[PDB]
């Protein structure tokens, strides 16, 4: 049902615009590119912000990813940096109702 995918996951710059969709859903959910590392989210207090579904919900809106950014978790204490060039990045998004998933993508 739930689907959630980036035009633009793979040989991806750094400052550059990617195209996010999601379909098969509803309601207010949450976006940003994080990292597991130290057995935490390392994702960047930026880029990350909220949308909203509509009566049917894929929403779509554009989102600049980094290929090297400052770790933070979504606690809000700083973990350090993060190179999506060795590190895992990806994109995940959802709220309390579905997590939605993420998606990786190569780096570069």
């Amino acid at each position: 049902a739930p689907a959630f995918s980036v035009s633009p996951a793979s040989g991806a710059s750094d400052g550059q615009s990617v195209s996010v969709s999601v379909a098969a859903a509803g309601e207010t959910y949450y976006i940003a590119q994080c990292a597991p590392v130290g057995g935490q989210d390392a994702c960047n207090p930026a880029t990350a912000t909220s949308f909203t579904t509509d009566a049917s919900g894929a929403a779509s809106f554009s989102f600049t990813v980094r290929k090297s950014y400052a770790g933070q978790t979504p606690s809000g204490t700083p973990v350090g940096s993060v190179d999506c060039a060795t590190d895992a990045c990806n994109l995940g998004a959802g709220n309390s109702g579905l997590n939605l998933g993420h998606v990786a993508l190569t780096f570069g």
